C-alpha cells in the first residue's frame, strides 16, 4: 500500500502539529538542506527530539533544494548519515554525470547499516518524454536501492499521463519500489492516486506545501484511503 | 481549477425521501440523470409526469439504458429508438442519452439525433463495455465514430483489468479533448478506475456521474463527495 510522507523543514509548535496528524503519517521526512553548515551531530540532535519511519533528505540547490555542498561534502554527509540509528530512510540524489562507482559504494554502505535507500531525481522545469522517463528510472534502479524516486514538472496533460505510465510499467516489472511525482496542481493526481499505479510513497505537507502540488498530509491521507 | 459538471443518477419507480435527498444535495448536482430503463413498459407520458414532479437549479437528463449495454431496458431496438425519439416532445428534458454500437443503422441514428437537437435537446451518445477496455487506439476510434453524429457529448465507459486500461481510457479522453470540438465523457469503471471519475476535469472530461444513495454503476460514489473531489482537482 502507499505510505504518506509529511515533509518538514525545521531548525516545538511543529511537534504540536505533527502529533496532531500522527494517524495520517507513515513517514516523516526531515529535510535538512535548509540549515547552513549542517552536521550529522546536529541532525542526530534533531531526530532524538522527535509510529512513523524517519526519512532524512538533503536536497541540493541543483535539484530544487537549498543545499550548498560540494559533490564530496554532500556525498560524505550522506555516508555519515548512516551512523544515526533513528534514521530509517536516506535520500541520495541521482544525475547521469554522477560518479557511478562512488555512488554504488555509498549506497551499499547505507544498506549495510540497514537504512532504506531512496535514489531520487527532480526536474522542476519540465517532463521528459515517456521513454526518457522510463530510462531515468532504469539508471536509478541500477544501484538496487529500496526506492527509486522521480519528480517532474508537467506542462500539459500528457506529461502527467506519461509520468503515470512510466511508474506503472516500472512497478509491473522491477522488484524495486517506485515513486513517481508529477508536480503542480496539474499533477495532483499522481500524488493522490500514487498507489493505484504502483507508487509506494506520496508526499504531503504539514501546513504550507513544501513542494509544487503537495497538500496537507491529513487530506492526502484521506485521499489515499479512497483509492 | 476545472469546470466538470457532476451528474446525479437516480432510478426511481413511477411513484418523497428521494426528492428531499435531491434537495439536500442541490449544490453538488449540476445535472440530474433520470434513468428510466427500470420501468417495465415505461411510456413517454409516464416520464413527463416524473419530470414535472421535479427545481431550476439543474439540467435534466433522461436515460434509457438497454440491457445490451448494462441496463434494464428490454425494449426492442425499434421501440428503443422510437422512445428515444419521442422524448423530444417533453419540454422539461434538457439532455437525452442515445446509445451507440458497431452494428448501428448510421442513417437512422443520425435522423434521431438531428431530430432531438432540432427540438433543442442536447444529445449524449454513449457506449458501454462492462467486459473490458479495448486498446488505446480502439478507444479513440470509438470516440471518433460517435462524434461523427455531432452530438453535444460523447460518452465512453469501459471496464479495466489493469492500470494501463485506466491510463488508456484517460489518454483517449484527453487526446479527444485537445482536438475535437465536442464535449467528451470518459469513464473507467470499478474502483480501479475511480481516478477517471474524480479527476475527470483534469483530463478534459465534461461530466462525471455519481449517486444519491447506492452506486448506480460500478465505481460511483455520492455526488457530495464527487462534488468535493472535482473541487479538489
Amino acid at each position: 500500500h502507499v505510505e504518506v510522507v509529511a515533509t518538514i523543514t525545521p531548525q516545538e509548535t511543529l511537534i504540536q502539529k505533527i502529533n496532531h496528524r500522527i494517524d495520517a503519517i507513515d513517514v516523516l521526512e526531515l529535510r535538512i538542506d535548509q540549515f547552513e553548515n549542517v552536521t550529522v551531530d546536529q541532525v542526530a540532535e534533531m531526530i532524538t527530539k522527535l509510529s512513523f519511519k524517519l526519512l532524512v533528505t538533503y536536497r541540493t540547490k541543483l535539484q530544487g533544494g537549498y543545499g550548498q555542498f560540494t559533490n564530496d561534502s554532500y556525498l560524505n554527509l550522506i555516508s555519515d548519515l548512516a551512523n544515526i540509528n533513528g534514521i530509517d530512510m536516506i535520500d541520495i540524489e541521482w544525475q547521469a554525470d554522477i560518479d557511478i562507482e562512488k555512488h554504488q559504494r555509498i549506497i551499499t554502505h547505507l544498506q549495510q547499516y540497514n537504512k532504506e535507500v531512496i535514489i531520487s531525481h527532480h526536474n522542476f522545469e519540465s517532463t521528459p518524454p515517456l521513454d526518457e522517463l522510463q530510462f531515468i528510472f532504469f539508471k536509478m534502479q541500477k544501484f538496487n536501492p529500496e526506492y527509486v524516486k522521480l519528480a517532474v514538472m508537467p506542462h500539459n496533460k500528457n506529461d502527467v499521463l506519461n509520468l503515470l505510465q512510466a511508474m506503472s510499467t516500472f512497478s509491473d516489472t522491477m522488484d524495486c519500489k517506485v515513486v513517481g511525482i508529477s508536480m503542480s496542481k496539474l499533477g495532483l493526481i499522481s500524488r493522490t492516486a500514487q498507489g493505484v499505479f504502483g507508487g509506494a510513497l506520496t508526499y504531503g505537507c504539514i501546513g504550507e506545501p513544501q513542494a509544487p502540488g503537495q497538500i496537507d498530509v491529513t487530506d492526502l491521507k484521506a485521499q489515499v484511503t479512497l483509492y
